């Protein structure tokens, strides 16, 4: 039932999902000059040396990029993290034009996209136990500006016209996520929730300062993409983004400045 429209977007999910007006839903805006600068923050650690990509999935929402994680793979830890966390998926999210598509915000201001690489804590075995914890899901949220292609994201955007509409997958090996990181791991970090139904409070964001650069025609290859499936009248996959939550009884924490 759910998605992006007048009818069943952002603003209805709480009817079927109520922990949409939770104590600790995400996005929010990042202001940066009330965020708190934690000294005892340690550096991210990104280990993507061996990850193993499989496949690429139009899900009507977005597409993900998934990972096998069945070992420690691509693992994400250190930074504000107790234990390791695997990677199991990448997407974004963007908007029908470039002045939005981000979900979080940094002082009001939205971006192209923003890219979210999904990993879960190994302590809870797989995925879906994870998602049941407070501590349960590490999400490296990294934004996109346009400006200069990504060459790294370029193999993602060629394989889009094979997975147009719902429910499409096509194999997708040998994609190395290293391709879309910027130069600096510095983050602001907050306890959250996933970003879309079923809302669930059991995420640690970790959101990169510095947004990479992908060029218009890449955003624009995106906004081909098709939220309805094969047969049904079109759709355009665009503005499938959350809007800036309240933050309520949080502290962003900074590892920089
Ligand atoms: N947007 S996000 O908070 O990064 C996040 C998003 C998601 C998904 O959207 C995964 N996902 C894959 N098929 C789906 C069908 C309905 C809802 C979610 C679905 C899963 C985990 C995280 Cl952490
Ligand atoms: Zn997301």
């Amino acid at each position: 039932h759910w998605g992006y429209g007048k009818h069943n977007g952002p603003e209805h999910w709480h009817k079927d999902f109520p922990i949409a007006k939770g104590e600790r839903q995400s996005p929010v805006d990042i202001d940066t000059h009330t965020a708190k600068y934690d000294p005892s923050l340690k550096p991210l650690s990104v280990s993507y040396d061996q990850a193993t990509s499989l496949r690429i999935l139009n899900n009507g929402h977005a597409f993900n990029v998934e990972f096998d994680d069945s070992q420690d793979k691509a693992v994400l830890k250190g930074g504000p993290l107790d234990g390791t966390y695997r990677l199991i998926q990448f997407h974004f999210h963007w908007g029908s034009l470039d002045g939005q598509g981000s979900e979080h915000t940094v002082d009001k201001k939205k971006y192209a996209a923003e890219l979210h690489l999904v990993h879960w804590n190994t302590k809870y075995g797989d995925f879906g136990k994870a998602v049941q914890q407070p501590d349960g899901l590490a999400v490296l949220g990294i934004f996109l500006k346009v400006g200069s292609a990504k060459p790294g994201l370029q193999k993602v955007v060629d394989v889009l016209d094979s997975i147009k509409t719902k429910g499409k997958s096509a194999d997708f090996t040998n994609f190395d996520p290293r391709g879309l990181l910027p130069e600096s791991l510095d983050y602001w970090t907050y306890p959250g929730s996933l970003t879309t139904p079923p809302l669930l409070e059991c995420v640690t964001w970790i959101v990169l300062k510095e947004p990479i650069s992908v060029s218009s025609e890449q955003v624009l290859k995106f906004r081909k993409l098709n939220f309805n499936g094969e047969g049904e009248p079109e759709e355009l996959m665009v503005d499938n983004w959350r809007p800036a939550q309240p933050l309520k009884n949080r502290q962003i924490k900074a590892s920089f400045k």
